[PDB]
């Protein structure tokens, strides 16, 4: 059974727009989007499709790509390290519902190191 997916607007948080968050969706979650390994992540993982039942007796803060991008879209984030700390709770929730070495875990593995090097360095405000 699937959670209410997290929210991609709030009225009473305040929004914001910089020159880092522009480019965290312009040049970071797009790019990573493209990459072969993106398609797990590029939407809420839906346990009634993909037979994953348990999955949110154990993740409790979920995220994902798709949620990501529509917040940059709506400017919900007040700043970058908002933005890259769900971009970080995503892999780590990979690595606690899995295990190391599990298929989707060498998929996570390989688009976190590429977001490290992309938020490496950021345009100056
Ligand atoms: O921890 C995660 N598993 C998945 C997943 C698992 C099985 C099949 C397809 C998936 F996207 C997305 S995130």
């Amino acid at each position: 059974m699937n959670p209410p997916p997290p929210e991609t607007s709030n009225p009473n948080k305040p929004k914001r727009q910089t020159n880092q968050l522009q480019y965290l969706l312009r040049v970071v979650l797009k790019t990573l989007w493209k990459h072969q390994f993106a398609w797990p992540f590029q939407q809420p993982v839906d346990a009634v499709k993909l037979n994953l039942p348990d999955y949110y007796k154990i993740i409790k803060t979920p995220m994902d790509m798709g949620t990501i991008k529509k917040r940059l879209e709506n400017n919900y984030y007040w700043n970058a390290q908002e933005c890259i700390q769900d971009f970080n709770t995503m892999f780590t929730n990979c690595y606690i519902y899995n295990k190391p070495g599990d298929d989707i875990v060498l998929m996570a593995e390989a688009l976190e190191k590429l977001f490290l090097q992309k938020i490496n360095e950021l345009p100056t405000e």
